[PDB]
């Protein structure tokens, strides 16, 4: 079985100033392919060391993938290094140069000269287009082998990689992942409900992963086994599974709103906007989402419809219902969501961090759910948002 | 300057099934020492591969630190591999085997037969006591070179490493690092601006790291050189620097509001709440942030005071200004921020994804800034949030 080598370029990665997720993500994406990954490197932004790593990786591998160091600064050296490692000169490509000048002209700026080095390639490199920045990628095919250069930021390289991967002509293996997402049920109760279906072999395995949007049950391994097995697991978890694969809670809400021809608004205290943020993450949200109020002070809550009588008692079911009713009547939406309670670090009104009420107000009346969430400030905020969305999809 | 290599061992670190923070925490602890860390590695639990990597590492390094693979399973193989790499045999240490039997008797159990291997050591190795788990570590001195084996889990290895590290006799140098956080200046421009101050020598180095919150400029190396080059660099870039070190934009905004005794509110369209969300990330936001609105429909935009004549050009500096001044009057706040623009993926009002206006209104007037962000929907939304916060800290 042939080897893939994966190097993430960046001095900041050595020290975790940025945590290297790229090498693991790229390794995860290679699972459907018969290549072995024996190691992954993080390498400093330095030519001679980087060139040596590349020279070695290339000699042993069917595929070498790199990330990072495709920028314009003296710390961007991946191209020089790869050129050194493969013993080819850098040549300026005038057409890509022009694409870079146009990118800057479009912003009413002059292209700084430094950028020229991004238009630079070796004779065996093909370009990988990067519409999301100035740093295009490389794809070198040489002696049966592939070497791909990718930009550091994920928002840049993910699409680039998606595009080039199938074309590499790597040998396939019938590997699958199925991710089933649940809400309102802990890991143990899941393992219990599954019983024997909770298998863990060389062929197929099943895991629980706790996440802020509920516990995921991940089935992986051989395609056919993942298929039969996940089918039975969804079966036995029919009540708690809200979605699969790339389905999110915000997207299940969008599909319910468009089915019903219904609208939504929000009123938020502890979440500070995050619940609006999360509804609007999904493209097409303006088809149903009218807007929201972040009522972060006592003046804001009164102004936008929460009774006076309730302003000194914000950690309460009564408050979360009043906020959801306030937003629904202000905006005129079919449905309205509200989040109130204690994020952390400090307790509030004699209640501890993680004490949260989420409310849904709709045509037939309001509902409130009390939660007691584990985690720090930002984790409690996150789980609150998902619990608010869950009032609509579970 | 001599090399330090750092290897994390475990197949699950390659795939990020477990997140490798060990190699980075080790690299950081090595800072006060005149060693160059050129790379960090993660390696599969496989004896022949790991051996070759230890061998290559040991050949080129003054220090080699391995993490993990010290358990009892057929997949814990670090000892064998070190053994093999250094051409020395594994020996049972009866005393350490005794300590391992005491560990299991303490829990009322017999030691399983697998745990035998945890007492193997090579002749060149002294023992490193693990008083929090079963596997002790090794310190190997040979050829004027050190090689340390450490357990995987951090509560085990951290006290072990902290103990052995000052004994290794590594050469010391006074280290510093300064982290300058800027907004509103591109990476190419930072280079040009800084000119000959963008040093990359052995003693001293200056690096740029793009983030969604702004380009970070990092100086690291010899202490006297770092303070000098950071103060001149900060002088060149004085307008664009909003924070140092751990500072986030939300925190800087917080510092300015408290400093002046001032309040803030927001009005958001394309960001959807993510501005309020980022502001309220920081404990004690309630002391200055009164709240905000998310004006995501045309009706909400009118309800909350975008002028009617602007409803068909929401993508404009005119509308941003008016959103800001409305939010201000609506909450009675000293200042207010607004965002408006095209998130993507679709154009709006004839303008392409990435076209964004942010605005700040205050007691002496308002100001607007326009951007053309190149990335996907989620990146545009996040760059916008930081673009707005930057208006208060320039
Ligand atoms: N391996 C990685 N894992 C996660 N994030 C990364 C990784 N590499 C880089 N990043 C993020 O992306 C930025 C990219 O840095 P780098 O300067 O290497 O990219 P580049 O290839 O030069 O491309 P660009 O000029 O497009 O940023 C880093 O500051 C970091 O925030
Ligand atoms: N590189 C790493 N970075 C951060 N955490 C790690 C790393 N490696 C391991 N861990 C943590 O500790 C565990 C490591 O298990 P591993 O088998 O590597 O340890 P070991 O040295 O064999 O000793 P033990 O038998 O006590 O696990 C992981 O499951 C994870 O919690
Ligand atoms: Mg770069
Ligand atoms: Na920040
Ligand atoms: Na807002």
């Amino acid at each position: 079985m042939e080897r893939a080598e994966i190097l993430g370029v960046g001095t900041e990665l050595l020290y975790g100033e940025t945590l290297d997720t790229n090498t693991a993500e790229i390794a995860r994406s290679l699972k459907p392919y018969a290549l072995k990954v024996e190691r992954t490197l993080r390498v400093a932004d330095e030519v001679a060391p980087l060139a040596r790593e590349v020279e070695e990786a290339f000699a042993r591998a069917r595929l070498v993938v790199l990330s990072g160091g495709l920028g314009p600064t003296p710390d961007d050296v991946t191209r020089e290094a790869v050129a050194l490692a493969l013993g080819e000169p850098l040549e300026l490509d005038e057409a890509v140069l022009g694409e870079i000048e146009a990118f800057f002209r479009a912003r009413g700026r002059a292209m700084p000269e430094a950028n020229r080095k991004q238009a630079m390639r070796i004779p065996s490199a093909t370009w990988l287009k990067n519409p999301r920045g100035t740093a295009p990628g490389w794809w070198v095919r040489k002696g049966g082998k592939d070497l791909v250069l990718l930009p550091g930021p994920p928002p840049e390289w993910r699409p680039m990689w998606q595009e080039v991967l199938p074309r590499l002509g790597l040998p396939r293996r019938p590997y699958a992942e199925r991710v089933l997402k649940t809400w309102g049920i802990g890991e143990s109760e899941i393992v219990e409900r599954l019983g024997p279906l909770f298998v863990r072999e060389e062929e197929v395995e099943v895991g629980t992963y706790p996440k802020v949007h509920g516990v995921e049950v991940v089935v992986r391994g051989r395609e056919d086994r993942v298929a039969e097995l996940a089918e039975r697991i969804k079966k036995k978890l029919l009540k708690e599974v809200w979605g699969e694969g790339e389905m999110t809670l915000a997207e299940a809400v969008k599909r319910r709103m468009e089915r019903e021809g219904a609208t939504l608004s929000t009123m938020e205290s502890l979440t500070g906007g995050l619940l609006g943020a999360e509804i609007t993450r999904v493209p097409g949200a303006s088809r149903f989402y009218l807007g929201g109020v972040v009522s972060y002070s006592v003046g804001a809550k009164a102004r936008f419809g929460v009774p006076q009588d309730l302003l000194s008692r914000t950690v309460s079911a009564e408050t979360a219902r009043a906020m959801a009713e306030a937003a629904r009547s202000l905006f005129g939406s079919t449905y309205a969501l509200a989040t109130t309670g204690v994020a952390g670090p400090d307790p509030l009104e004699g209640e501890p961090p993680g004490t949260v009420y989420v409310a849904l107000a709709g045509p037939t009346g309001a509902e409130v759910r009390r939660y007691r969430f584990p985690g720090d400030r930002e984790t409690v905020r996150l789980r609150s948002v998902y619990a608010a969305l869950a009032l609509l999809v579970t």
